């Protein structure tokens, strides 16, 4: 099945995802003396303060930390959102050396990872539903650069060693995602998808300006994971990142 080597990467991903070449995939380059301020946007509510994190999980591309969503109590609303998306899951895409791993760029520039954090529009009932919804997600994106550690990462990165492989999960209760955000929540916003198959483009995006800095050795540790399942050869579970897609005259909106 899909996957990020040389037989199952990126660009095979259309034969069985043809969305993989439609009109408002990503991630995309941020060319940011094209992107425009937007009056209109309002003020982004990141409201992080009731999250209930469940598990951590190896699901054979990267790891997804996982959040009770059957109530309100991890939502983003505001911004260029409608009414309000609840937190389901989050993880990361990185690289096998530090400059590279990113899936968004900025002015072609890749970072040494991104964080993903998935919300899905209430209106919906729930995921699998919002999903077929072209307003169905929202994702806020952050950027990870190496130099000083992450202290809100640290807890992910002790418990990588217990899910070093595909299928493997741990209980992760009590994870605070409020340990993972830069300072600013200055953004960028565009409509978009799924960066992994299905890639449903029911996606919008808000990409924070900061990134986070992270050590060498917590990204290292990120990369002693594996992509492959118990007892199977070691594949290092490096580069999951889908690289930039075609724009394609969407218009990418500055909050600031
Ligand atoms: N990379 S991503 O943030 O666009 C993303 C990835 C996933 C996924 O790769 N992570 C999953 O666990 C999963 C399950 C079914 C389909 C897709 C996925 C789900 C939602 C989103 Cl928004
Ligand atoms: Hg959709
Ligand atoms: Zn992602």
């Amino acid at each position: 099945h899909w996957g990020y080597g040389k037989h199952n990467g990126p660009e095979h991903w259309h034969k069985d995802f043809p969305i993989a070449k439609g009109e408002r995939q990503s991630p995309v380059d941020i060319d940011t003396h094209t992107a425009k301020y937007d009056p209109s946007l309002k003020p982004l509510s990141v409201s992080y303060d009731q999250a209930t994190s469940l598990r951590i999980l190896n699901n054979g591309h990267a790891f997804n930390v996982e959040f009770d969503d059957s109530q309100d109590k991890a939502v983003l609303k505001g911004g260029p959102l409608d009414g309000t998306y609840r937190l389901i899951q989050f993880h990361f895409h990185w690289g096998s050396l530090d400059g590279q791993g990113s899936e968004h760029t900025v002015d072609k520039k890749k970072y040494a990872a991104e964080l993903h954090l998935v919300h899905w529009n209430t209106k919906y009932g729930d995921f699998g539903k919002a999903v077929q919804q072209p307003d169905g997600l929202a994702v806020l994106g952050i950027f990870l650069k190496v130099g000083s550690a992450k202290p809100g990462l640290q807890k992910v990165v002790d418990v990588l060693d217990s899910i070093k492989t595909k299928g493997k999960s741990a209980d992760f209760t009590n994870f605070d995602p409020r340990g993972l955000l830069p300072e600013s929540l200055d953004y960028w916003t565009y409509p978009g998808s799924l960066t992994t198959p299905p890639l449903l483009e029911c996606v919008t995006w808000i990409v924070l300006k900061e990134p986070i800095s992270v050590s060498s050795e917590q990204v290292l540790k990120f990369r002693k994971l594996n992509f492959n399942g118990e007892g199977e050869p070691e594949e290092l579970m490096v580069d999951n990142w889908r690289p930039a897609q075609p724009l394609k005259n969407r218009q990418i909106k500055a909050s600031f």
